[PDB]
């Protein structure tokens, strides 16, 4: 869940149907993840939401379109696929403790934070609105259910870790992406060991 500085290498390759189980989103003269397969290789090697892609195959992503990331891709020697990767340089990780009666303190609507309760864990730790909730305890959450988010946050243990990011550069991210794909196929599952 928290958002490691400096950059990473991952070392993918593709599975037996050619597929890494990614879609990437130019923003900002950068290239973004948009989507992560459940049980692909990207998964696998712990691509998330929102990472940034600085190279692949050591060749540099500025500037590129989304259309030339994914033929890039494609068209790469699959069996493996170096990326470098900058940690979700959007979003910013937020630990809160729930109070007495199970809370850590704000209103949610189609998973964007619409206020924060006063005198709660929330308010003490600086949560903001018009902010989408993008994990919970490092599990990606976008696509589920309102009460499908509530529900995780209620089965979390008392101290909750929330990844978000402003609600403007999130809908840049998953614009020309059907609600249907992300509630279906983005991965949502903690991490295995």
């Amino acid at each position: 869940a928290e958002i490691k500085q400096g950059i990473r290498e991952v070392i993918l390759c593709k599975d037996q149907d050619g597929k890494i189980g990614l879609r990437l989103k130019s923003i900002d003269n950068g290239i973004f993840v948009q989507l992560v397969q459940a049980n692909s290789p990207a998964s696998l090697v712990g691509l998330r939401f929102g990472d940034q892609v600085l190279q692949i195959n050591g060749e540099n992503c500025a500037g590129w379109s989304s259309d030339k990331a994914h033929k890039v891709l494609k068209q790469a020697f699959g069996e493996k696929i170096t990326m470098t990767i900058r940690d979700r340089p959007f979003e910013r990780t937020i630990t809160m403790h729930k109070d007495s009666t199970g809370h850590v303190g704000f209103i949610f609507k189609n998973g964007k934070i619409t206020s924060i309760v006063k005198d709660s864990s929330a308010a003490r730790n600086g949560l903001l609105t018009e902010h989408n909730i993008c994990e919970i305890n490092g599990q990606n959450v976008i696509g589920l259910k309102d009460s499908q988010i509530a529900d995780i946050l209620s089965t979390s243990g008392t101290v909750v870790t929330i990844t978000i990011m402003p609600a403007f550069i999130f809908e840049h991210i998953i614009k020309r992406m059907a609600p249907s794909i992300m509630k279906s196929l983005m991965d949502h599952t903690i991490p295995e060991v």
